[PDB]
C-alpha cells in the first residue's frame, strides 16, 4: 500500500543522533568506495543511504582526480544506513553523476543522470527497471536534487535544473507515478536560481529548500501541489543558510546578493512561519554544522533566533546536507518525522590529497531531550595514496 | 508461473544506460575476480550478471596467464547486476569454461561445459541441481552461447557447437524443460558457421545472432520454433557486424568472406526487415562500440542506415557483447524489452600485463529520449602485478 | 507475539561452549572492526553479537589511541554470533560509547549513549527507529549495561548510572515498552554503587548483577518487579566475583571494601540461595576466567564452593563478561536458558600496541556433561601497526 | 516436513562435476579462512559446505603451525557450496576440532567436539541451539565423521570413536532426534577399527564406509537399522580404497594388514554386491583421485573392475573425501542421489610452508554421459607467508 503523505510534520524540540558511517576512517584499510553527494531515503520497511561513487576505492590509484564532478564511471549505489559504502554491501542502482531516489510504498524510484554536459539524460527506474527518460532541454548540465524525492499518495516529485550555474537557468518540477513522468511544469522564476533541492512532503504539499548558486546567500524555496500549482520565494531570516554567506543581519523574501555566488546544498524545515535551518558554522567554507530554530524566520527578516544545536565544530569539515523524512507507515507515528544528513567532505580542494570523498552522519527530529556536540569525520589525512 | 515468451519486442527509439560494474577499477584494490565472457540474464524478480572466473583475483599472482581460455579452475558464478564480481557477493553456479544460463519463471537453468578439449561435457543444472548432461559429439571443444538462453512457455533453448573453429563445424539446437533435454536438432547448414549465439524470444519464436569464425564478416542467424523447425541465413546489411570486418559496402544473405576469419561474440535485434546492430567501432580490433538502426538491414544489401548511437569510443577497448531480454512478468510491460551488455576487455593480448579480464556495461531499449557517449572501462594499466 | 519471561531458569550442571569469533586473529589480515564492550542478545529467531566499534579497523592507523573510552566516532553495531565483526557483515544500530540492546519478541530495542561527558543523551530505538531519549540528570558520564536488557511480557528493562565512578553516584531503573520509557525509579541505595549491570528475567522478575567501582570487591545486585518495586544487596559469598578483589575468605551482604576500588563488568546467576559466579582467575588483572557453583553463596558468607569449570587460563587475557538468556519461544524448552559471554581484551594498557580491542567467546548452561578448558584469544601481538 | 530417507540410491553411470571453490588460489589475495576437513551437506532447500577453520586467514602470520590438528581456536563454520570460505560469507556453527552436520528437513543439526584430548565433549546443536552433549567415555580424543550425518524419517545418525589410533578403540552409533540423543550402541567389533565414517541413507537403512587407521588398507563398513541393529565388515575388493595401501591384488571380508597402518578419510557407495570406490591414485600419499566401479567388489575378493573415472591426476595433491546425498524433497527425483567431495590439501607436511589448508571439489552421481579429467587445487606455493 502507498505512502499517504497526508499527515503533518511531527512537533520537535531538537535532533537526536541517528547514524554515522565512519566511511573514510574505515576506507583507510577497508574496501570502501570513493563517493560524494550521499543522501538518505526511507521506505515503509527500511532506510538506505544512496551515494555517487567514482567507481574507485579509497587509498587506491583510481581515486586520483576525484575532485572532478562528472565522468562515465560515476554510479548511483545504495547500502543500509550507517554502513561504510563497500562493493560487498552495496546495491547497484544506476549509472549517474547526478541523482535522486525515493520509495512510494511499493517500489524504489531512482533517477540517474549521465551522458555529456551538452545533452545529459535522466534515467528513471522503478524497482530497478527503466520506466522513463528525461533529456536535457537547455543542453547545459542537466542536474537534480542529490537527495530524496518526495512522495504523496503514490505520486513522487522531483526538481531538475538545466542551464548556467552563474546566471538564470531553467527549473522544472516533475510528477511521476510508477517511475513514469505524468506531468511537469517549468517555474516562471525570473531573478531566482534553483539547484540541489531538498524536498519533503507536509500534509499533501511538497516543500523544497534549494541552492541559489547565482546571487543568493539565503535559500530559495518552492512549495507545490499534487497538481504542480506552485508558490516561490526565499527564506527571509537574517540567519543566512547558504555557504558562502555574510554575517547574520537583515534578511529578504528575494536573494541576498553579499557573498551570494556559489553555494552549498542545504535544507530547512518550515514550521508555520518558523524555520529550522541547517547550515555550516563557517561563513566562507564548508566547515562545521549547526541546527537553528528561528520561530519567525520563514517570513521575518531579523537575525534573532531561539535555539543553536551544534552538530560539527568549525574546526572540522562538513559539506552537503539534506532533508529526509520517515513516514507514519514505517514509524507507527501519527505524523511525518523530519530527519537530516550531513556529508563530511575530505581531501580536495581543501586538503593535500589526490582524491575527494565524504562520510555521512544523520539526525532525527525529536520531541524529547537532545544535546549539541561534534560528530566530525575523524580521518587523518593524507593517506598512503 | 512460467515466463510466457508469447509477446513481441517493444518498439524502441534508442538505448538508455542500465549498469556499469567498474570491476577492473575496483579490483585494483578490492577482492575482485578475474573474469571473461560475462553476460546478463533476468528472471521474473531480479537480473543477474553471470561470468566465467579464472578462479583468481585481480592484482594477484594467480591471474598470471589468464589470456588462456580453458582450464579446470574456470567456474561460472553470478552476482547482482552492476556489482563488481567478488568472492563475497558472488553465487557459485557451475564448473565451466563455456556457459549459458536463463530463468523459466520458476528456477535458474545453468549450462556449464568443462572437461578435456577432446571430450567436454555440458552440465545442466535446474535450481543448482544437476538434471542433465550433454557429451561432445565431435570431440573438438564443445562450446555454447556465453549469453542467456531463451525461454518460451516453460521451455528453454540453447545452441551448441562442436568441431573446428577454422572450418565447417557441427551445430545443434537443444530444447530443455526443467533442465532436461527433451529435443535437439542438428542444423543442416553447409558453408555456414555458428558460434557464441545471442538468442532472444519474440512472440513464441527464438532468434539467434551468432559468430562466423570461419569465413564471415557479417553475422549468421537461426530462427526456430518450440518444435525446433528452423530457418537459417546471414544478415544482409552492408553495415557489417563482426570484428574483424571490411569497411561498410555491399552486403550478402551468405557469409562475406573479406576479413571473414576469426570474429567476436555479438548480437542484433530483428525488427521486421530492419535490424539494430551492435558492433565495435574499429574494423580490426575489439575497440569502441556503437548501436546502429538499419531499417532494411535484415534483408537488404546496402550500407546505408538511419541511426548511430555511440556507446564506447574507438580509443577505448570493448569486446564481447550479447543480447538479454526483460519479460512482461518482471516489467509489467505488454512487450518483451530488448537489452544488451558489452564486455570491456583489458590486459592481454593488446596490453603489457600478465593477465586478461573484463568489466561490463549494459543498456536497455527505450521508446523515449537517449544519448550517445562513451562509458569505457576506465582502468589504468599495468597493475602492481 | 511477545516474549513472556514468565518461566524459570533451566536446571543446569555446567557450561557447554557456544561460540568463538577469533576476531583479533582474523583482523590481522581481514577487515575487522576495533571494538570493545561486546555482548550477546537473542530474539525468538536469532542471536546477535552487539559491540562498540571505534570506527576503525584492526591493523590500521585509525586504531591508534583506542584504549580511550569515549569519542564521537564510537558506534553500536551487530553481526551474527561467532562471526568476526566486519564492515561487510555488520548491521549499524546506533551512535554510542555506551549501549544496551534486547528483543521483546517483536522488534529490537537498542540504547545508545553519545554526546559530551557533562550532558550525554541515551537514544532509544525500536526496530531501528528513534522512539525516545534520556538525558543525563547528574551531568557526569551517563552510562548503561554494556549487555542485554531484560524483557518480560512486552516490557523491557534497563539500568543506568550517572555521577562519579569513585563515590556515590545515582542509579535508575527504566521500564520501556516499544522503545518508550513508561516508568523509571531512582534507587535509594546509600553506600551502594551500581554500574554495568548484567540483567536477566526469571519468572516475571528481573535480577541484575552489577559492578561496584567505588568500594566493593563483591558484586551488588538489584531485583525488581514489572512495577519497578525493588530489593537491593551484595552477593554474600566469600568467593569474591569482582576484579580486583582479595583472596577468597569471609564474605558480606554489604560491599567488601579490601581491593574494592575499580572493578570489571561481570555477572552471576541466582539459583535459590545458591549462585553461579563468573569471574577472572587473577585477583588483580583481567586474566583468566572460571565458572563457580556456590550452592549457598547468595546469602552465606563462607568461601567454600562445589564446582570450578575453567574457561580461560590465568596466562591468557580476559575482560568483561555478561549474562545473556535464551527464551522458550526460541529454544522450545519449558524454561529460560542461562548463557554468558566473555570479552577477551588485547592491547593497551597491558600489552605494547597503539590499540585496544577484544574478541569474544560464549557458553550456555546445560544439564548434561561439560568440560573445563582454555579458549583464549590466541592473537600474537604486536601487529604490523 | 521431514526428510523420509525411504527411497533407494539412484542408478548412475558416472560422476558429473558439481562444484569447485578455488579457495587457496583466491586466499592468496582474498580474506579466506585456513581450513581443513571440509564437507558438504544438503537440506530440502540448499547445499552448504561445512569446514573446520583454524581461526586464521590464508597468507597471514596466524596460519603458522596449522598442520596441528586440535586447538581451542578451531571452529565449525559453513558457507554456500562452491564459494571460498571467508569471514564475510561464512556462518558460524560451533566451536570444534572434529565435526559432523546434517539437516532433517526442519533444521540443521551440528556436532562440534572441543575440549582437552583426555576429556573432549561433543556439543549438539539443533537450529544453532544447544540440545545435547556427549562426553568422552575413553578419555582419548573423542572424534566423529568429518562429513554429513545421515537422516531417516526425522532421526539423524552418527558414528563416534574414542581411544587409541594405533590399536583397538571404542566405536558408538548415536541416534538423535531434534538434536537430542535418544539411543546409542557400542559396536562389538574385535579386531576392527572405525574412524571418520562417511554415512548415507538407503531405503531406511544407513551405510557407513570408514577409515581403519590401525591395520587395514581396505575400508571397514557398518550398516544399521532406525533401531541401531547392525552388521559389520570390510570391503572385499582387491581394489583397495585406503591410503596408504598395497597394489591391487587379492582382497578380505577382514582388514588387509600390508600398508594397513594410518589411512585417509574416504567413502564408497554400495550398489547391490557392487561398489563405487573413491580413492587416491597414489598408493602412499594423498595424491590424485579416481572413481572406480567394481560390480562385485562389496563381497568378492578379486582386483578386477569395470569403470576408472579420473578426478585428480597423481601429480596433484588430494586428501580427505566423503559422501554426501541429495534427497528427493530437494531434487524432485524418485531416488536418493549419491554425491562426493574431495578435499585438496596444500602446504604441510608435503610442501615448504608454515601452514596447511585445503580447497574442495565435488561431483554428483549421474545416469547420463560423463568424462574423466583433472580438477586440481591449482595454487602455486609458497605464499608471501
Ligand atoms: C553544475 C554546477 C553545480 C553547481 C556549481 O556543480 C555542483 C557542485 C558541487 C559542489 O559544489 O560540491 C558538486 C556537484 N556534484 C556539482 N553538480 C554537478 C552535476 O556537477
Ligand atoms: C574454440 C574456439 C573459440 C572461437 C575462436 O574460442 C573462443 C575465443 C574467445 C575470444 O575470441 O575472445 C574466447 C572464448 N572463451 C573462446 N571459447 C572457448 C570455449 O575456448
Ligand atoms: C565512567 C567510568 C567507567 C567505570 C570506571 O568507565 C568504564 C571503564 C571501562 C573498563 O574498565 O574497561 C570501559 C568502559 N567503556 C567505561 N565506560 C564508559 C562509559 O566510559
Ligand atoms: C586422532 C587420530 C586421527 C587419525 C590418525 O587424527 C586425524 C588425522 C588427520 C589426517 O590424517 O589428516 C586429520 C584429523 N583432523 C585428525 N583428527 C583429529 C580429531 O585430530
Ligand atoms: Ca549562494
Ligand atoms: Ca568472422
Ligand atoms: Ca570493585
Ligand atoms: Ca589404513
Amino acid at each position: 500500500v502507498k505512502l499517504a503523505g497526508n499527515s503533518s510534520l511531527c512537533p520537535i524540540n531538537g535532533w537526536a543522533v541517528y547514524s554515522k558511517d565512519n566511511s573514510i576512517r574505515i576506507g583507510s584499510k577497508g574496501d570502501v568506495f570513493v563517493i560524494r553527494e550521499p543522501f538518505i531515503s526511507c521506505s515503509h520497511l527500511e532506510c538506505r543511504t544512496f551515494f555517487l561513487t567514482q567507481g574507485a576505492l579509497l587509498n587506491d590509484k583510481h581515486s586520483n582526480g576525484t575532485v572532478k564532478d562528472r565522468s562515465p564511471h560515476r554510479t548511483l549505489m545504495s547500502c543500509p544506513v550507517g554502513e561504510a559504502p563497500s562493493p560487498y554491501n552495496s546495491r547497484f542502482e544506476s549509472v549517474a553523476w547526478s541523482a535522486s531516489a525515493c520509495h512510494d510504498g511499493t517500489s524504489w524510484l531512482t533517477i540517474g543522470i549521465s551522458g555529456p554536459d551538452n545533452g545529459a539524460v535522466a534515467v528513471l527506474k522503478y524497482n530497478g527497471i527503466i520506466t522513463d527518460t528525461i533529456k536535457s532541454w537547455r543542453n547545459n548540465i542537466l542536474r537534480t536534487q542529490e537527495s530524496e524525492c518526495a512522495c504523496v499518495n503514490g505520486s513522487c516529485f522531483t526538481v531538475m535544473t538545466d542551464g548556467p550555474s552563474n546566471g538564470q537557468a531553467s527549473y522544472k518540477i516533475f510528477k511521476m507515478e510508477k517511475g513514469k513522468v505524468v506531468k511537469s511544469v517549468e517555474l516562471d522564476a525570473p531573478n531566482y536560481y534553483y539547484e540541489e533541492c531538498s524536498c519533503y512532503p507536509n500534509a499533501g504539499e511538497i516543500t523544497c529548500v534549494c541552492r541559489d548558486n547565482w546571487h543568493g546567500s539565503n535559500r530559495p524555496w518552492v512549495s507545490f501541489n499534487q497538481n504542480l500549482e506552485y508558490q516561490i520565494g526565499y527564506i527571509c531570516s537574517g540567519v543566512f543558510g547558504d555557504n558562502p554567506r555574510p554575517n547574520d543581519g537583515t534578511g529578504s523574501c528575494g536573494p541576498v546578493s553579499s557573498n551570494g555566488a556559489y553555494g552549498v546544498k542545504g535544507f530547512s524545515f518550515k514550521y508555520g512561519n518558523g524555520v529550522w535551518i541547517g547550515r555550516t558554522k563557517s561563513t566562507n567554507s564548508r566547515s562545521g554544522f549547526e541546527m537553528i530554530w528561528d520561530p519567525n524566520g520563514w517570513t521575518e527578516t531579523d537575525s534573532s533566533f531561539s535555539v543553536k544545536q551544534d552538530i560539527v565544530a568549525i574546526t572540522d569539515w562538513s559539506g552537503y546536507s539534506g532533508s529526509f523524512v520517515q513516514h507514519p507507515e514505517l514509524t507507527g507515528l501519527d505524523c511525518i518525522r523530519p530527519c537530516f544528513w550531513v556529508e563530511l567532505i575530505r581531501g580536495r580542494p581543501k586538503e593535500s590529497t589526490i582524491w575527494t570523498s565524504g562520510s555521512s552522519i544523520s539526525f532525527c527530529g525529536v520531541n524529547s531531550d537532545t544535546v549539541g556536540w561534534s560528530w566530525p569525520d575523524g580521518a587523518e589525512l593524507p593517506f598512503t595514496i
